[PDB]
DNA sequence: ACTTAAGAGTCATTACCTCTCCATAATGCGAATAGTGTTGCTCATTTGCTCAATGA
């Protein structure tokens, strides 16, 4: 399943506020290590094109996201690539198509070990994004309420 | 009315092998158009799987 429409836009807006918060570099580096090794591949003098949230609410959003997404680094990397840096979904899917190993395909390759197409790459990064938001949402209500 | 000069045109064997060589220069500034990226969406293709008769 997935979320409803109002919950999707609410979580999307809160995550881009949180992404504009971490994009300045105001996250303390001892708190987590995956954002620490994500934010080292970007210049320190970044520009601010998005509205930025305040300190402790962004601290609350950062602590809940690395408490629920501390088991995997790939889906968390997609999340920081879409929301923190601000890259679009199509660029993420194009780079994942240009990198990923040959996989077994069903109902179109007949089991042939081949590279994934761009359409299934867009579909799997959309599924990864929707699954990460479904892991974010009820634990975020548990942190808020 | 016919007879020598001037000028143009068109060829001058076949087959093969090796090597080298085949370019340089006005600037700039908006307007406008073609190109590429983005997101949402539909459509054709294939495959494991399921359902219905039927005789042994």
């Amino acid at each position: 399943l997935n979320l409803t429409k109002e919950q999707h836009e609410w979580l999307n807006g809160w995550l881009e506020l949180w992404g504009a918060w971490v994009y300045s570099g105001r996250l303390e580096k001892r708190m987590s290590s995956v954002i620490a090794k994500f934010m080292e591949s970007v210049e320190p003098g970044r520009v601010m094109t998005r509205p930025m949230c305040n300190d402790d609410d962004g601290m609350l959003i950062s602590q809940v996201v690395d408490s629920v997404m501390y088991i995997d680094k790939k889906a968390f990397g997609i999340l920081l690539s879409y929301y923190a840096h601000g890259s679009s979904k199509h660029a993420i899917a194009s780079y994942y198509h240009r990198v990923a190993r040959p996989r077994k395909m069903l109902c179109r390759g007949g089991g042939r070990i081949q590279k994934p197409s761009l359409a299934t790459c867009r579909r799997e990064v959309d599924e990864i994004l929707n699954a990460s938001l479904f892991m974010i949402y009820p634990v975020l209500d548990s942190a808020f309420k």
